[PDB]
């Protein structure tokens, strides 16, 4: 569970800089992450959300960091912010929001027991509950 650079595409630039393998959707390599997140290019096109496309890396190359090694996932808000730019035009085409994103499955932000990721205005990453 080593730290390995970003190769995704989409997840270049992101605002973290490592990732690790297997994720949480059992991909054993980037290749295959970034296959399977490739689907959602129309969207991150569209442009229906300014969060998709962080929220989308933060659980297909989840930030990996050298001080910290259990998994950091984004905040129920990214999630949320997503999804209600983004879902409603994926329901329009016959696409319901995805069961591996329910986003009341991702830890609150203030949660004393957990850490989850978000970010703020360039792009700086905030660990927050």
């Amino acid at each position: 569970l080593a730290c390995q650079e970003i190769t995704v595409p989409l997840c270049k630039g992101i605002g973290y800089e490592y990732t690790y393998m297997p994720n949480q959707f059992n991909h054993d390599t980037q290749d295959e992450a970034g296959l399977e997140v490739h689907q959602f290019w129309p969207l991150v096109e569209i442009q229906c959300s300014p969060d998709l496309k962080f929220f989308l890396c933060s659980m297909y190359t989840p930030i990996c960091l050298e001080d910290y090694k259990k998994p950091l996932p984004p905040c129920r808000s990214v999630c949320e912010r997503a999804k209600a730019g983004c879902a409603p035009l994926m329901r329009q085409y016959g696409f319901a929001w995805p069961d591996r994103m329910r986003c009341d499955r991702l830890p609150e932000q203030g949660n004393p027991d957990t850490l989850c990721m978000d970010y703020e205005r360039t792009l700086e990453v905030l660990f927050q509950g």
